[PDB]
């Protein structure tokens, strides 16, 4: 990873989300969160670590509900963090509340081969 091979994770906005997430060929994991939220800060190292380590298998992105409520209503955020996994720009699963690396990567391994 470099300034051109930009380091993980990316951030998405209501004008660009459809090009960044829904136009992707990949598994794309999206976290709908706020930067002051306790369980949101608890997943910050987990989302950074999986996205830095597994960038060739999946992408991880974040949506800031504290400044963008318009994408937050799009996917019906009600508690945070809301984690939602897409594949080929189509939704597969949603979980709400904090994760560890093992649980996040296992529910990703359900969507593309890894634990085999």
């Amino acid at each position: 990873m470099t300034d051109s091979e930009k380091s993980a994770t990316i951030k998405v906005t209501d004008a660009s989300f459809a090009t960044d997430v829904l136009s992707s060929n990949k598994p794309v994991l999206v976290d709908f969160w706020a930067t002051w939220c306790g369980p949101c800060k608890m997943v910050a190292p987990v989302l950074e670590e999986i996205a830095t380590e597994r960038a060739t298998d999946l992408t991880v992105a974040k949506l800031d509900v504290d400044t963008n409520p318009e994408t937050a209503r799009n996917f019906q955020v009600v508690s945070i963090p809301t984690l939602i996994l897409f594949k080929d720009g189509q939704p597969v699963k949603r979980i709400v509340g904090a994760k560890g690396k093992a649980a996040l990567l296992r529910e990703l391994s359900d969507v593309v081969p890894n634990l085999n």
